[PDB]
């Protein structure tokens, strides 16, 4: 078995769907889950092997400031499901102009983006840098929801949370060597709703299957950020630029796997969301609300204009907000050969 690599990201993607069908290990391949809490010191997309299916900000950070091709891109899926700023389910704010005068809690990274504030970010490190920038998520998403009551970040007051992938970092929410990653993402719904239960803030931010749970627990987003497309993310797949360069057998096969997977998701999707269920410590339910309906037809890893475009979105909110100076190059990032090459076997 050729070992890779990898870090367990709460999106859905056609890698988990592979590893946990069976696709990966008949194309001969395994994933080793990475250990990167704090001690490690070591910027994980460095490694020689390393393959990772996620959130576009960290990769986005690493190759258009830190350090430019050590990453290509295989694939491109969307990221839209339950989302918004949640409040108690009998809190007297029901529209978003009741927001006014209100306790917005969120992360003190999405304070610096609404503020306007980045302070010491360009001569910050790496990973903090990028924490700061994960602070992206509750930022856009409070200002799209502030549109609806034409309000404006002084019309609220926020107040410094801990928010679950910012303060809390992906590598303590995430699968590792020795913990399971039911072990502690499903923490983080329980913890939404004892901080929203408590009455210490009005609203917080939640998305994923995390805000699935909430939801169940009575809380109820102010507006549903989930119903328009502009909320959405793009999940890239990343692989170390040494393995496309040295072993694209390898990096084929993987594709491959994936490609293979995305297309039998279509035909099993209970299965589907019980895999992505099971691994995130939540309920099927909770997996269907923050990953969207069908999200199981929609798994076959895409490199065409409307999922650059997507990625191409997400990139210019952190421009536009300073997180990035100038763009990634997009077209070189991607390693476009391996998609299509798969894709070939089935046309």
């Amino acid at each position: 078995r050729d070992t890779l690599t990898y870090s367990n990201c709460p999106v859905p993607n056609a890698l988990l769907t592979a590893s946990e069908s069976g696709f990966l290990d008949a194309a001969g391949i395994e994933l080793d889950v990475l250990s990167g809490q704090q001690g490690t010191v070591h910027f994980t997309y460095d490694q020689p092997a390393y393959t990772r299916f996620g959130g576009e900000i960290p990769p986005l950070l690493s190759e258009g400031l830190r350090a430019p091709g050590r990453t290509r891109l295989l694939g491109i899926t969307p990221l839209l499901g339950r989302q918004g700023f949640f409040v108690r389910d009998d809190s007297p704010i029901t529209a978003a102009a009741d927001l006014a005068g209100r306790r917005i809690g969120v992360s003190a990274s999405a304070i610096r983006i609404l503020r306007g504030q980045l302070g010491d970010y360009l001569e910050l490190d790496p990973w903090r840098q990028t924490l700061v920038a994960l602070g992206s998520w509750e930022a856009r998403a409070l200002l799209h929801t502030l549109e609806h009551g034409e309000l404006g970040v002084d019309d609220v007051e926020l107040v410094p949370i801990s928010s679950p992938g910012v303060d809390v970092p992906a590598e303590q929410l995430e699968e590792s060597a020795t913990v399971k990653g039911a072990d502690l993402f499903p923490d983080v719904a329980r913890g939404q709703a004892a901080v929203l239960a408590s009455g210490d803030v009005d609203a917080l931010y939640s998305w994923l299957p995390w805000a699935g749970e909430l939801q169940a627990t009575g809380a109820r987003p102010v507006v549903d950020l989930g119903l328009d497309e502009r909320n959405a993310y793009a999940s890239v797949w990343t692989v170390s630029s040494g393995l496309v360069r040295q072993r694209p057998g390898l990096v084929q096969r993987l594709v491959d796997a994936a490609v293979d997977a995305g297309l039998w998701a279509r035909d099993h999707s209970d299965a589907v969301t019980s895999l992505h269920a099971a691994n995130l410590g939540v309920s099927t339910g909770a997996v269907g609300q923050g990953f969207g309906a069908d999200f199981q037809q929609r798994l076959v890893p895409r490199l065409d204009h409307d999922a650059l475009a997507l990625l191409e979105r997400t990139q210019q909110f952190l421009l536009t907000n300073n997180l990035l100076q100038e763009p990634v190059a997009l077209d070189q990032w991607a390693a476009p050969e391996f998609l299509n090459n798969s894709l070939n076997r089935h046309r």
